């Protein structure tokens, strides 16, 4: 089977000279065209991207000048605050400092309504989960007007102290850090980072004058998303610096720079019951006098969450490969657009109920010429199908239903148009009860499929089609139909009933070539009595019933 | 060449009305958009999804009473062990505590095995690395059956001591941590956290009672998961809570909840020599009595890693083009499975093993008159293509091969059958070695290229095809010629040898047809030598060769 | 319209047996295979990729003898400089201690030229943000060539002092780093560890020998990438470990092992004024004589930032199914091309410019009858069109556009061949001023559009065409026509002025059917007047006026 790998499959077409359509055909295709590209070149669909790894090293600058009472003192923020220089780091706006503390018996600090009204309230031997001191069953005058429930903790207590107000170091928002933040793309091999040789060091960074410069002000960090400083240096906050990489590692359109963007991390509106702000306590014991003692600090402050991410993206074939092979079945848009409007103006609906009501449609009628060129309908040759022609009609019927005991003359069908007759070819050139030519007789075939026969060529009653001329002309005409058989076989012997059958045969073929015209329909056409007795008794056979209609399949 | 342009191009196709070829185009249609549909709805594939950037800050909140011997202490988890709150977070859950040690002379712990059995094992001027002890040489008689080699380090030495059983503060299992886990999609521009208004203070972290609270006791922790807190807590671990945010940014189905999940990071059963466990060592260094003294801990607990991921999608227009040009192709399945079927059912194989053994395949042989509909077999035409017919066969030989100096007559070929002709047009009506019908002469071509006219009418002995009256009629009636040529050219002139030319190609022309059928067959066909120099008799020339065949192209 | 359902579409389509084309398209369809299978499995694009969340824990293993001076210690990288075992962990390498230091006055350290040429240059009340220094106005002689500015701060001050040269710690890089790293793919439900049961305990990392060890020495790290730790000991660093799992979770391929790598991640070159190196101050504050003192450590290090990346990837059906859908389109590319050529090689162009230059392209001719074979060109059908055929010219004329007033006679139109007539059917066989023919007449048409009978049989003068005889056996025979318009209706009446317009226009249809060909040409035909009068005075008509040609649609 060489040839049948040696094969090539091409479809059938028409080409149609029709400038709407053309044009329809071209618009829709730069449509689709301008779409594609267009999605390509924008989301970068040629590029293979890849997520980045980054490192982060920070170092805050400040001192911050505080006068405690009254003692003057410096609060460096390079070893008072920053052991962490990395993802994130606290610089420490506000403090709350317990120096000497000695674990002893005191009052607790009346803190959210936390005090007695009468001894008896507090409870000996427990321990206050918030102040965190035991309670002796009794309740010390903590104040003139504020007395508190004794209890034996490190005293003096401060526990639940409210935060001072205004913080004691307001002056971190003049302090500023500066970010050094290297990034890689492992799979693209590609690293970079945020400063470069010939970078300014004086600046700082602004979003307009100086959108790279790694080193930020905090102050201005808070004023940039409408944050006030003042506020959130009581309690304290988290913020993030963004670092967005969108990152082009193609060499024709190279471009890895990063963008800084600010965002408040924690919630504004955090109820009082979980914790507001950010804040750590960590404690320094020490024995002074003989005596062990404590130094707590509560520190408030902004920890700064330095958020790194982004993408780069290199071209990748195989990615450009599977974008154009998702986007081409698009490209039949066209085809798909003009074929539905061919088939629906070849419909017969349009010329009786859109026409006549819209006449700017008229011309939209050569649809039907169109789709007589592009389509040729078939039916399933199945056995019950056949197919008849009345003389006193204009078209044919085709009966795909069984005759229970019904003769064929009483049958619906349904009306299917006469084709078209190849003029090209042509330019060379008593009676049973459903007869109503007069003509007919009744079929000799046994009664169980005796009513295929029972056909007559006519509806109405009239004179038979066998009364013309044509008839005899073509069907009867023993010389056209030996001619016929000659061509077919030219050594043909005209001797025996064989030239009787071959003979007989041709006449219902002529006769179903002549009132049914394609082979489709003559194949499972079905000859009335009249003319199919008229050809037998004009051909007649030796001895043996007539076999009638044999399913051609 | 505007009319190029605005040319449409669109495929000859052929209807089939067959309730079995409609119903397997539409149940394939509807299982492929079914399937399409439903991928695109379960994977979101609609959705061009982003990666979250998280910040997460925690709040342990326990107080563990410890008795030391005796001294009752707390151990509060707000300043002694939690300066970190963040992504990563540790608990403590033992300690080794060697309280006032002094650089000097003792014996080492007896630690895996470390003793002596002899003065002399020991190494002088050598520190073990395990007891970061330098070694005098001799051996100290560490305990009675415990005896241990001298060093001189921090004394009491207890390097190598085991983590006490039980854990010190087991009740860590009842301490609670609050996780505020803040969100954001920078690409969505949408940003969310895990605690939002309206929610339970007190509730607790339970996966099917309370899963949004976001407060988690640690024995709840290690129990959801099938860990021991009580063995855990000895050597310590590390333990992962899983945050996951699979959010959906549409506004017809928003949804951004986070997913809290469990999971032991350390082995189990890691290798005593790989440090199971987690722990650290941390010094503080004071003078006590004018000797510089050091008080070293070694703390055993969980490091809790919070773990945030998730994606977030959005509807992108872009990817849904995307996703519905890749799957348009699909679509097709319908036509590849039908025609295959046609094709297959087509053969003439099926017709001689399958219906024959299988009686309920017959009716799947109306896929021969589908594919005779369908498709229209053609040859290369190259020049050595020739088509052969013999009036004692029915059907026609294609030499397609050379004649290497062999007869035409003598030349396989291969078979083919003879095209059904149009019947509506019909409607309307001493010898060489190789010729069997005794009427054939010799070639006068060139003896190189005379093998091609070297053909019979016939395969065997008979009358010649010449002989049938028909061939006169068609082939030799000057007057049907005569119309042809008029019809033509009408005004065709009927003098010289022209017209006789003229004539003898218009009867090869019409013997081709008459015996071949069809043109693409009848151009490439060969005159037998008897019908050939019959036709040259009857239409002689004036003077010269006969050309013989000519290739068509 | 259950019938309308049930219809099955396939297109038409043509065989060619051709080795060429078949092996072309045999070799394009391998092609394109070979191409998506190879995407398909070196890209995994059936596997649904997923990235990874991972716990990091280290444990550095060190003891560096110091001799500072004198005095013997030891540094061992567990107590001293080890509390972080994560993501991130720093190793010591140098160090500035600056013991018993006092608030008093004092020089500043004579750093980047910090010195006096006068008193008066230092600021009385004005710190020094790098010294920290509170300046008294006075210039103190710190050296003997050396004199700074006085200042009160901590004493003796050494802010400014360079890091010690060689480094302290350069036995650090024999330190050792034992990584555990814990993987999880979330959505496929996999998690693995870079250490398993079964893995050698004293190896050490190397590339080739031990590319699995996770224990590194820090030496190595440095050398395997071309860095030397003596010298980035000096101001420190910042080194990364990268552990990328490329790991596929399907049971056939299964594979997750981490591969390691290392990269510099602080800048090399960094400008003395970005802060180079990695460097953190950390202070020590305790009373000694009742005098507040401070011990202040710069330590110099390396910090090592474990990076880990990787994506897990399992079979997917989706995916599977979408990389398939994109990809099937690229399967028409053997149709495509084919098509080109046939196309292409189709074109009159060739013959007459290509292969008369070039004779090895003369057997690409065949294109041209590949190209009858699967094109029908069809035109609009639009009022305006017109056909128009000339008995002295071989061809027809198209006149498509309209005529202003002037004779159709006078018309260029646009040629174009007459069709190939079924040879197979055939083989059963004074004047205006416009007028050639001399047997025309002026038409009775209104004037308006009168020009459209004003045509003539031909273009020069000559004889008429109906002098042929075949004229009058076609069209004027008035037997033939009867015989026509029987086989259209059998029955028909001849009688009345109604057979004498079936005859005319049958005269008309054959007329046209004879000298056009199709009956795509014979609808639009237009009729000389010499034939159109000839007919209608043989077919006359009782009374009015002949309505002429009539627009099909
Ligand atoms: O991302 S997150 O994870 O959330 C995250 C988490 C943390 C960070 N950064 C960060 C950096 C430093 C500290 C820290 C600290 C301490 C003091 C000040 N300022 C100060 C105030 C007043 C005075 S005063 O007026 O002169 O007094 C002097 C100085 C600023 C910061 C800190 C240090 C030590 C400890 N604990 C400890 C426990 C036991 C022992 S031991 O001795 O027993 O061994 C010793 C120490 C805790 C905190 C905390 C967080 C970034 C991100
Ligand atoms: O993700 S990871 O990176 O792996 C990661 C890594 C770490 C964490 N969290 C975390 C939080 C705190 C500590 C820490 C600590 C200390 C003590 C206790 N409890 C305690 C026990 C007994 C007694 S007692 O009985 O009363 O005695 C009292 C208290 C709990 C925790 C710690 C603090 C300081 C140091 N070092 C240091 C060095 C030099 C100097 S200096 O003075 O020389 O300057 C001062 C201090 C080390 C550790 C460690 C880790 C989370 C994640
Ligand atoms: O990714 S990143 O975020 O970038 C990142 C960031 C950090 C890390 N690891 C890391 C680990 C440890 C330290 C640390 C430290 C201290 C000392 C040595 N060696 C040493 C030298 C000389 C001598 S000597 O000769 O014997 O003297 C003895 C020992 C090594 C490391 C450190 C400890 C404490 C503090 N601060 C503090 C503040 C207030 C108070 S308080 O008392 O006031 O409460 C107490 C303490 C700062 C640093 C720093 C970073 C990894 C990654
Ligand atoms: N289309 C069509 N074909 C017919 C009809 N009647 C007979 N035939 C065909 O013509 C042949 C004639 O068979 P027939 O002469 O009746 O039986 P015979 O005596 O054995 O030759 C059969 O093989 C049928 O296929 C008819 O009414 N319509
Ligand atoms: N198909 C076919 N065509 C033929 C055959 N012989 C001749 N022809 C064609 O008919 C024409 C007749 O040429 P011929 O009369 O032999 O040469 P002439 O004397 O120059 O006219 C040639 O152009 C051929 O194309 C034949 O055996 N088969
Ligand atoms: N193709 C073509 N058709 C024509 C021409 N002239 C007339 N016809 C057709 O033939 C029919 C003859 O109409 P005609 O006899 O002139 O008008 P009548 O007197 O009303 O019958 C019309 O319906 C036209 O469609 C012509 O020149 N070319
Ligand atoms: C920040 O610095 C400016 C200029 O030195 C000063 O005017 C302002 O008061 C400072 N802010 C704080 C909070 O100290
Ligand atoms: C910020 O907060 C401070 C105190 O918290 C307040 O005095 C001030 O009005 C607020 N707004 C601005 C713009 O400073
Ligand atoms: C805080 O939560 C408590 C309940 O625990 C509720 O009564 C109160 O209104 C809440 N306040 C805010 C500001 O959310
Ligand atoms: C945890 O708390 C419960 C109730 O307060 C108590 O019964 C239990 O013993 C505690 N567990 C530990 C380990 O202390
Ligand atoms: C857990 O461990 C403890 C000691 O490590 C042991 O007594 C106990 O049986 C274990 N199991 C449970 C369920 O507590
Ligand atoms: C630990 O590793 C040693 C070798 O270093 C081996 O002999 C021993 O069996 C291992 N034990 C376990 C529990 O893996
Ligand atoms: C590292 O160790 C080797 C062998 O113990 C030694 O020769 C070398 O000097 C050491 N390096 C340093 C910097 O101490
Ligand atoms: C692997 O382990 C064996 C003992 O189990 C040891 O002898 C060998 O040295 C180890 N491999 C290396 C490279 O040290
Ligand atoms: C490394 O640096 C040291 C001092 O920084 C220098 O002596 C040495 O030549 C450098 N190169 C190597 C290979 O050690
Ligand atoms: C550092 O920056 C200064 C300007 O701030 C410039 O003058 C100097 O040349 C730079 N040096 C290096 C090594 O980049
Ligand atoms: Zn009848
Ligand atoms: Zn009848
Ligand atoms: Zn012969
Ligand atoms: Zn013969
Ligand atoms: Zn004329
Ligand atoms: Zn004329």
């Amino acid at each position: 089977s060489w040839n049948d790998v040696f094969q090539y499959e091409t479809n059938k077409v028409t080409r149609i000279q029709s400038v709407n359509y053309g044009t329809i055909k071209w618009i829709l295709h730069m449509t689709v065209f301008s779409y594609v590209s267009f999605a390509l070149m924008s989301d970068k669909l040629y590029q293979r991207k890849e997520p980045l790894i980054s490192s982060v090293h920070t170092k805050v600058k400040g001192v911050a000048e505080v006068t405690e009472n009254l003692v003057h003192g410096i609060f460096d923020t390079a070893d008072y605050t920053l052991p962490l220089q990395g993802n994130s780091f606290f610089v420490m706006t506000n403090y709350l400092k317990s120096e000497g503390q000695e674990q002893k018996l005191c009052p607790e600090y009346p803190s959210r309504g936390k005090q007695c009204h009468s001894d008896q309230g507090c409870i000996k031997g427990w321990m206050d989960p918030q102040s965190k001191g035991i309670q002796t069953g009794r309740c010390i005058p903590y104040d003139q007007k504020r007395k508190t429930c004794e209890i034996f903790a490190w005293c003096p207590a401060e526990e639940g102290k409210e935060a001072p107000r205004p913080a004691l170091l307001r002056s971190a928002e003049n302090f500023t850090v500066l970010i050094k933040n290297n990034i890689d793309f492992p799979g693209h091999n590609y690293t970079t980072r945020n400063i470069l040789p010939g970078m300014n060091i004086s600046c700082t960074f602004h979003k307009t004058w100086n959108p790279q410069c790694p080193i930020f002000r905090l102050g201005d960090i808070f004023q940039e998303i409408g944050e006030n400083f003042t506020e959130v240096a009581v309690q304290g906050g988290i913020m993030g610096i963004e670092i967005y990489w969108d990152c082009n590692l193609d060499s024709w359109s190279h471009r890895c720079q990063p963008k800084y963007s600010f965002r408040r991390l924690d919630d504004k509106y955090t109820n009082e019951s979980l914790f507001p702000g950010y804040n750590f306590r960590y404690a320094k014991y020490y024995k002074e006098n003989g005596m062990e003692k404590r130094t707590l600090i509560k520190a408030f402050g902004v920890r700064f969450d330095i958020l790194v991410f982004g993408t780069g993206g290199k071209f990748d074939i195989i990615q450009l490969v599977v974008y154009i092979g998702s986007t081409l079945s698009y490209f039949g848009l066209a085809t798909v657009c003009i074929d539905l409007i061919i088939n629906t103006y070849a419909s017969t609906c349009c010329r009786s109920r859109v026409y006549p009501s819209c006449k700017c449609c008229e011309p939209c009628a050569v649809n039907e010429y169109y789709y007589r060129k592009k389509c040729e309908p078939i039916v399933e040759p199945k056995p019950t199908l056949k197919y008849v022609s009345f003389v006193d009609e204009p078209h044919i019927w085709m009966v795909d239903q069984q005759l229970l005991g019904k003769s064929l003359q009483d049958v619906k069908g349904q009306e299917v148009p006469r084709p078209q007759t190849d003029f090209l070819e042509l330019s060379r050139l008593d009676s049973p009860d459903w007869c109503q030519c007069g003509n007919c007789l009744p079929s000799q075939l046994p009664e169980n499929r005796r009513a295929l026969e029972e056909l007559c060529c006519r509806r109405k009653p009239g004179q038979c089609i066998t009364t013309s001329e044509l008839f005899s002309k073509i069907v009867l005409s023993r010389e056209a139909l030996q001619l016929l058989l000659l061509y077919q076989e030219p050594l043909l012997a005209l001797e025996g009933e064989a030239i009787n059958s071959k003979l007989r045969h041709c006449a219902y073929r002529s006769y179903a070539t002549w009132r049914f015209v394609s082979q489709d329909m003559a194949d499972f056409a079905i000859l009335p009595s009249c003319c199919r007795w008229k050809i037998r008794k004009e051909f007649p056979k030796t001895q043996g019933q007539y076999s009638g209609f044999k399913y051609p399949y």
